[PDB]
């Protein structure tokens, strides 16, 4: 149907906007602390601590299969990145501090992305 096509076009345009949002958020992590999944080889107990692991590469895989239906979904995954890190790692660590900075800086980007996703529908 033409309706299904139009919905697909909206999903594709969301996907384009989210790809740019993701690049901007990832630039707020120049150390690349959140680039890849936490390794179970190097933190074998990780899944006893954190129930839903997340990282930028896993987000990117989901994005390229057009797997985010809305911004809410994508923000949930970004928040998991930050929130997981702040629970697993102590306050006095390079990891925790990197999450705080990503949260603070990413907040700016997400504030306007919410307006762009509303605004362009």
């Amino acid at each position: 149907s033409m309706e299904q096509v139009a919905m697909e076009l909206r999903l594709t345009e969301l996907t384009r906007l989210l790809r740019s949002v993701l690049d901007q958020l990832q630039d707020k992590d120049p150390a690349r602390i959140f680039a890849q999944p936490v390794s179970l080889k190097e933190v074998p107990d990780y899944l006893d601590h954190i129930k839903h692991p997340m990282d930028f590469a896993t987000m990117r895989k989901r994005l390229e299969a057009q797997g985010y239906k809305n911004l809410h979904e994508f923000e949930e995954d970004f928040d998991l990145i930050i929130d997981n890190c702040m629970k697993y790692n102590a306050r006095d660590t390079v990891f925790y501090r990197a999450a705080v900075r990503l949260r603070d800086q990413g907040g700016v980007v997400l504030r306007q992305a919410r307006r762009e996703v509303d605004s362009i529908g």
